[PDB]
């Protein structure tokens, strides 16, 4: 048997609107990663999806075929178990151009990434070439390029598309990344893709001494119609710890909190509460590491995590120390033009006044520029954002023709 443990790596899947990364998801891992109503009305991923599976090799086999999601080598032809390596997870990204915040918010969670592009679609799309910028400025930089649907287009049309995304990334920080031609429509070349996520997405090292930092994504009430009493829960709380560790009956905090009145003005409150469960998929643990999303039970009224109302945050342990900023200093730079748009323009200098997004961990937020240098804005915030460290990445975007437009990057100073 296989052991039962939490996924140790977390999987970006990116790339332009329905070139096939939530159907690769679904050929490694067997899970559709859409829940939502509107997600499955539409035919589109619009909040990020996930999906988990083990990985193993058979020893006895010749690679690719050798490399399987399930402790069975009866496909390679082999009756050995399987040599179970890592539980992985993946981080399936919308592609559509109007939902680039929440693609950025979920890059914050990646430990690596496959870009996905359709064989049988002009290269490079805007969101193609978009979600590469924000691999790069977040420094993704594991990355495998899958050339995805070569099930519709010709041998000859498949390399010289091939040809273009090499030409591409030449000269660029993703020159040497690996590129694979798949189906997963028909799950064809699947294998080859394990391979590859095994050899160029290794599980990254991990500091579990660091104060525990969890990214909130999701935010649940996990109670459902017809159940007693003795088994209805406190609210959930989804996301990625990307630092430390969590244990059950732990107390944590939910930073910045919750939105309240104080002395005549808006407020955050912080959150505290107790661990009482930590699961990852349908596996209940004792502890949470970095990898895989965790959902973290608490003893919270599940009106406070109602809907994904956390979103954004990030919980910590009730006694660190992490700065909640309403006003924010960065030290940015822009890019030259504005890759997601279908005419890519040029960009223009920031403004005082601007009302700008700002992507900062898992969490985005508006605000409006009270101060502009060479290469150092402030902002006034909206709301307030939690900073658990000094120069976390932020990415910003204004507003152009109707849009959300990713336009620079910096470095959050405290
Ligand atoms: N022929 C062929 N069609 C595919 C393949 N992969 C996906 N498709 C089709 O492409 C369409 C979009 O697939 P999705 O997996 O939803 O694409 P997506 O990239 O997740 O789309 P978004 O999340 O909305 O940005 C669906 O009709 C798929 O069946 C493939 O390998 N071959
Ligand atoms: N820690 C913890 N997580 C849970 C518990 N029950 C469910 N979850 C997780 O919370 C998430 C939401 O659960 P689910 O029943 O699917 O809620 P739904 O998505 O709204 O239908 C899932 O990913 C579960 O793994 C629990 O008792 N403790
Ligand atoms: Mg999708």
């Amino acid at each position: 048997a296989w052991p039962k443990v939490q996924p140790e790596v977390n999987i970006g899947v990116v790339g332009h609107v329905a070139h096939g990364k939530t159907t690769l998801v679904q050929a490694i891992t067997g899970i559709w990663t859409s829940k939502h109503s509107e997600e499955l009305k539409r035919g589109m991923t619009i909040k990020l999806g996930y999906a988990e599976t083990n990985i193993g090799v058979c020893e006895s086999c010749k690679k690719p075929e050798a490399y399987v999601t399930e402790p069975s080598c009866k496909s390679c032809g082999s009756d050995d178990e399987p040599k179970f390596l890592r539980r992985i997870s993946f981080i399936d990204a919308p592609g559509h151009e109007v939902l680039m915040a929440t693609m950025l918010s979920g890059a914050a969670l990646m430990d690596g990434a496959i870009l996905v592009v359709a064989a049988n679609e002009p290269f490079p799309q805007p969101q193609t070439r978009e979600h590469f910028v924000a691999l790069g400025i977040i420094g993704v930089k594991n990355l495998i390029i899958v050339q995805n649907k070569v099930d519709v287009v010709s041998k000859e049309e498949a390399l010289s598309q091939y040809r273009q995304i090499k030409q591409f990334t030449k000269g660029t920080w993703a020159e040497n990344v690996p590129i694979i031609p798949v189906s997963a429509l028909h799950k064809i070349n699947i294998d080859s893709l394990i391979e590859g996520i095994e050899e160029y997405i290794k599980t990254p090292y991990r500091d579990l001494s660091q104060k525990p930092v969890m990214l909130v994504i999701r935010s649940f009430d996990v109670n459902k119609p017809g159940t007693q009493f003795n088994e209805l829960k406190g609210g959930v709380i989804g996301g990625s710890i990307i630092q430390g560790l969590f244990k059950v009956d732990q107390e944590i905090k939910v930073l910045p909190g919750l939105r309240v009145e104080k002395q005549g003005k808006v407020s955050y409150e912080p959150i505290f509460t107790k661990i009482s469960s930590i699961r990852f998929g349908d596996e209940e643990f004792k502890e949470a590491k970095p990898g895989g999303l965790v959902a973290i039970g608490t003893y919270l009224d599940p009106s406070l995590t109602k809907a994904d109302n956390l979103l954004g945050s990030i919980i910590t342990l009730a006694d660190a120390e992490v700065p909640v900023l309403w006003n924010i200093r960065i030290k940015y730079n822009l890019l030259e033009r504005v890759v997601g748009a279908k005419e890519m323009l040029k960009v223009d200098p920031i403004r005082a006044k601007e009302t700008l997004m700002l992507s900062v961990g898992s969490s985005t937020t508006l605000g409006i520029v009270t101060s502009v240098k060479k290469d150092e804005i402030e902002v006034e915030l909206r709301r307030p954002v939690a900073v658990w460290s000094n120069n976390i990445r932020t990415v910003i975007s204004r507003q152009i023709a109707g849009r959300w437009r990713m336009i620079g990057w910096g470095l959050v100073e405290i």
